[PDB]
């Protein structure tokens, strides 16, 4: 069956099709909000101790539909908090709390949201004194931050800023069909690449083990390997897990049977809420969330060191939950009825989670854990800055932090990069620079290939990386095999180091030009100069104010996760890709957000331009040495040529002319615009007799899009 | 194994594969375009020329290529098939189909079993659009080929008009639900099989099928059968060996074959040995000039089942009766006389005959009759006439065109217009009477076919008058009434020349009631307005072509009818789509047209406000409401009934008014107009969409 639009639609007929529609997610058009809405002139004119003052009340506020336990909403925002910035990955820098998915993104609905749903509707009364000068995606984890500060917690800082979205952005979250699949591993515990996520719809990890099976290492390890994949180490992972486990209880009151469907399958009369719970009254006292009925603490509202204490005190058996999970609770029945309970009444036997012994028997956890258990302070600064980190790994450079929060001092996860020092070359220092540059030897293709090389790290996900920072003279992006470091990127940067000394020993007053500046001005002069020698008078825009990162303020492993290992638009195809070289192409340019138009025009220019990898003929459908030309679509589109795959297997193929004689020589990335029926309406729009000057200028703005990628400091 | 990457169509269909699909409302946005924001197709196209255009077109023509050798030199009958290929997939039931977007050649049409060697057509014509480029669309481009193709091969066409966008990305439009490629249901075939009804070879029964998919989309019987004996005047089929060794579809294919597909590894696998639907038929004996002799040949033979080399059911003169008269594409012997399945319908069938047999005595009147239903044909979509171009529109105008009168007066403004508005609103006429008329008006439109609107003053005549959404016999007469004598008392006391028409006067009589309401909310707005609408007659108003465009179901003015495929929500998406609504747009509309009071039949169904006739964002901010608990109205009437703190029934809503607050998505776009001093923006973007929504139609200004 098929399903007529707004079911379903062109991929069914061919499931494994070429998906342009990921190039135009989050159109103009779908934004409630104009083309005039700057969020932050915006959310830089709120009163912060308002909000406060306004989120206080609505924690301590009960509310009919969800009984507060203890009186106070606090635990579940945070559980909420970490649950939105816990989906990130360095994989791809995908998820996490940047974009607010947890509202209508394919979670919303993931059996770790449960009960989620409800924390995001008691922060309406908020949201909605503020509207639009408070986003989503801010309110969601400064409601957690706001609950830390408000138990008793002093936190490192907050920074707002984080931009809504009005559409589902789609991510890669596994191949499992069905929930709490766990079809991502190969041998002993070696999740795939793209994940970081032990089953499908768990954030972190299943709370009994790995798959059911209450082993305190084996959930140690993996917890280790979960942390690991969201840039969390042994020490940040034990923080986290530690002070968020302080606050709060579960919920496992009754049978999991008789909670209803998710918010994406339920009725219309729920509202968009889900999981609703025929058992007794369905909430407070008999809420079911995730069938563990476990309180760490006696104090879960209040920020204190017993965390550790209780869980360094017992010797915790292993017995049920009574909605049937595993878990935790002190032998011989110790401590029995010294846990409050969350709506009055009898006390509870201290419990613990079957990953929370994790932290006491794995040698490292035990370590620093005992380390922390008698000195509080150590575990208060962990926490804080791991929390830091935690919500803003995916917000990108410090200059995007907005509001009084924000802390003073830099952090080396930020990919800190010194402030300008000195005033910025304009105008005429630019023009001279370009002369001297074009004049330094340099060829096109080495200028273009390094200025692409320093800018197309970016991703649009975290916003890591960029052209800023000049970060590819340093040493984990100097040495990427894409870089090339044998042929090149080692006589360019020699001469724009002694370009920008000799400019800088020589400049008028206190002007002088940075590494990173001089690399991109470089770029466009070379740009230009092609152009000039296409026959077109052009000028590449040039925003100076990019500043050189020194080697200790880069960390080399952080940066490992940037490394390209497809990089369709310079004909470079690394090793262990997960798809063919197309969708690698596409995934680059949703990474780089381009558009269609801008991906098409990007390819054809860097084609002709000569920055290929290695310098190969492999997509150089032109005869001009180095001109910025209409030819890559020209020669594309010809049917004088017959395209066949090279007779040594190599996923490289050969077109022939009318005389049989070998003319062009392509790849994957290079026939996939003449052949894909969506692409190719766009390369005939390029390789029209009348398009030259179209194509010069797309491509210019393309550039210009993409060198100036990561200027927050200016945007 | 399931569950792919995004980048090759996974998402959140996958999980949920019954969910709203949102995407359908901001489908081929302008960040695809690579012609920017400031290309005007129109002023493009417009100063084309036209003759050199038809000069390199026949060139192209009477030029075989190496790759598709052409059929007795002429790439005329291959033009033709595909110009009717491109505006054969209309269907008048939704508008969507036709070639006015060009989507023959995207992924879901290009690669249909009847498109089969036209991805070659659509080639061949490259070296034309190369010369022009954005000058001229693909989509214009497609059908012109077709139309000089006529024109070359002696058929004198009507006219042309250019004016067809492309866009960037394939149309999503429901073609049936049989996941296998190839009646109760359509197949994935243009029209009809031609081996008749699911390959059998009658063709009695074949002439029922005929019959029905050419009424659906807008041929009579005396149109349908001009098209086929036309059509099929020119050219031949390609069934020279069997299908087996045929490759897959363009969208299936290797990279080698650059969007090509069907690869044939029959022979050279072109040109004599072309295998495109396995038929092998020459239905005339001069297949590249345009004369009477398809209804010869039909009637000058006695025809007999036989099969083609790929195996396929076909008619073939009995006992031999003139072998060898027929040429082949490519010289070589001759061959019998040969019909198609569908073909002989046009011979025996009661209707069909008598036409056929009198234009057998009678070529001109064929000739005249084809002219007028390829016309119709490639321009049923085009929608009003002001939208052709190029210097060659035929003058007089058509009945299926649904013509409106020129204006002939001057226009009111800026002075008129505000003495109009401050006459209707002292009228006796309520806020809800005018806006649910001018609603009324202007939503029949629909952006497939551009057709309908609040152009015209229709909603007066009769078609639209008697739907069974406008008047629940009630006010509709009235307003219609008071509308007119305004109309009378107005034209009589005029300056000058100056005079308005009924149109004008429904669409301003709606943006007085939205300034009325507005200033009762507390804002000072003014509602645009652009006059120059005119009044048709009910001679220029087909009422059976019209029939069509009766909604079914209206989500904005809370109406479902009978006979929908899809649930509430569903179908209003459907509307919004062919409103051609972004999801703010639907929503504002939605937001605000419920506390305004044009609910079908005044229904309180989904007006969460307590004061009416005021534009609020009420609406809104009862939807989001956390102390009122929804549940199903004890009848199962598809309503439901939101219950205050108290067992007292506060609110009652349907599904439509219902998903909002429930769709995360649609919830999103809630809570941006539902908060706290939001309510200047809301009523700033009512006021956009309902200029937007009465300005649809309006192509003469643009
Ligand atoms: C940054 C790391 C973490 C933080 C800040 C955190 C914080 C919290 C908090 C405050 C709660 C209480 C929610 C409430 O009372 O409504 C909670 C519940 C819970 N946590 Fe975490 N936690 C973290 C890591 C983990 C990990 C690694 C697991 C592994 C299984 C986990 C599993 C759970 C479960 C199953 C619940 C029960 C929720 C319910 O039943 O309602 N958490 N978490
Ligand atoms: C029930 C109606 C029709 C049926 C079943 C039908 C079927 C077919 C088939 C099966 C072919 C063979 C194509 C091939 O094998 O390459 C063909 C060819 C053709 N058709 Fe139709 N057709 C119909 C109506 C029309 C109409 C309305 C037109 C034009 C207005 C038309 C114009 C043509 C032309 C010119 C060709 C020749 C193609 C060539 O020479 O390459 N046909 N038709």
């Amino acid at each position: 069956m098929k399903y007529p639009v707004e079911g379903g639609g062109n991929q069914d007929w061919w499931p494994n099709r070429l998906n342009l529609k990921v190039l135009h997610q989050n159109p103009a058009v779908a934004d409630p909000m104009g083309a005039a809405f700057d969020y932050a002139a915006e959310v830089a004119t709120i009163d912060v101790d308002a909000l406060t003052r306004d989120i206080e009340e609505v924690m301590t506020t009960s509310q009919p539909w969800w009984p507060a336990d203890y009186g106070h909403y606090g635990p579940l925002f945070i559980r909420m908090a970490w649950h939105a910035a816990g989906t990130y990955r360095i994989h791809d820098g995908r998820g996490g709390a940047g974009g607010g998915m947890q509202r209508f993104a394919p979670l919303n609905s993931w059996p770790d949201n449960a009960s989620l749903d409800k924390a995001r509707r008691l922060l309406w009364p908020v949201k909605k004194k503020y509207g639009k000068k408070l986003s989503w995606a801010d309110l969601i984890v400064f409601a957690g931050n706001c609950a830390l500060e408000s138990m008793g917690f002093k936190t490192f800082g907050f920074g707002f800023g984080r931009v809504d979205q009005w559409e589902p952005d789609e991510v890669y979250w596994g191949k499992e069909a069905t929930w709490l699949g766990d079809e991502r591993y190969s041998g002993k515990r070696d999740l795939e690449n793209p994940l970081a996520a032990v089953q499908m719809g768990l954030i972190y990890v299943n709370p009994e083990g790995p798959n059911g099976n209450p082993d305190p290492m084996a959930a140690a390890v993996d917890i280790r390997e979960t942390f690991r994949r969201m840039a969390m180490n042994d020490v940040e992972t034990a923080a986290l897990i530690v002070g968020g486990h302080t606050f709060g209880k579960t919920h496992g009151a009754g049978p999991a049977d008789l909670v209803g469907p998710e918010p994406e399958a339920a009725p219309l009369e729920q509202m968009g809420l889900g999981w609703k719970s025929s058992y007794g009254t369905g909430t407070g006292k008999d809420a079911i969330t995730s069938g563990i009925e476990v309180v760490w603490t006696n104090t879960p509202t209040k920020w204190d060191n017993s965390f550790l204490e209780i869980l360094y005190g017992y010797e915790w058996e292993l017995t049920k939950s009574p909605a049937g999970a595993w878990q935790y609770t002190a032998k011989d029945g110790a401590g029995a009825g010294t846990i409050p309970d969350p709506f009055g009444g009898p006390g509870r036997s201290p419990t613990m989670l079957a990953t929370d012994l994790s932290l006491r028997v794995d040698p490292i956890y035990e370590r620093i854990t005992r380390r922390w258990l008698e000195h509080p302070e150590e575990l208060a600064d962990e926490f804080a800055k791991a929390w830091y980190k935690l919500i803003h790994r995916d917000m990108g450079p410090v200059a995007r932090y907005l509001g009084p929060l924000v802390p003073k001092q830099t952090l080396l996860w930020q990919d800190p990069v010194p402030a300008v020092s000195h005033d910025l070359v304009g105008e005429a220092e630019i023009a001279s620079l370009k002369s001297q540059i074009r004049a330094s030897g340099l060829t096109v293709s080495q200028l273009v290939s390094t200025a692409w090389a320093a800018a197309s790290s970016f991703r649009g996900s975290d916003k890591r990386g960029g052209a800023n920072g000049g970060r590819i003279r340093l040493q984990p992006q100097v040495g990427w095999e894409v870089n090339d470091p044998d042929g090149d990127l080692r006589k360019v940067i020699r001469t724009l180091e002694e370009i920008q000394e000799s400019f800088n020993s020589a400049a008028p007053g206190n002007i002088k030009v940075s590494f990173a500046d001089l690399v991109v001005l470089g770029g466009c002069a070379a740009i230009e100069k092609a152009a000039k020698a296409a026959g077109h008078n052009i000028t590449v825009p040039f925003t100076p104010g990019r500043t050189d990162a020194s080697q200790e303020q880069t960390d080399v492993e952080s940066f490992a996760v940037l490394e390209p290992k497809a990089d369709g638009f310079r004909n470079y195809l690394g090793k262990g890709n997960p798809l063919p070289a197309e969708y690698m192409l596409l995934d680059k340019a949703n990474l780089l957000t381009l558009s269609a138009p801008e991906m098409t025009v990007l390819v054809g220019g860097l084609r002709v331009l000569g920055a290929n990898y290695k310098r190969l003929p492999l997509g150089v459908f032109t005869e001009a040495s180095e001109s910025l030309t209409n030819d890559f679509f020209v020669n594309l589109l010809d049917m004088g040529i017959t395209w066949e795959p090279s007779p040594a297997d190599d996923g490289t193929y050969q077109g022939k002319d009318g005389s049989g004689k070998v003319k062009w020589t392509g790849s994957r990335v290079d026939l996939v615009f003449g052949s894909n029926s969506e692409l190719r309406a766009l390369v005939e729009v390029y390789g029209a007799d009348d398009a030259q000057p179209k194509f010069v200028q797309d491509f210019v703005a393309a550039w210009d899009k993409v060198m100036n990628l990561d200027r927050f400091d200016v945007r």
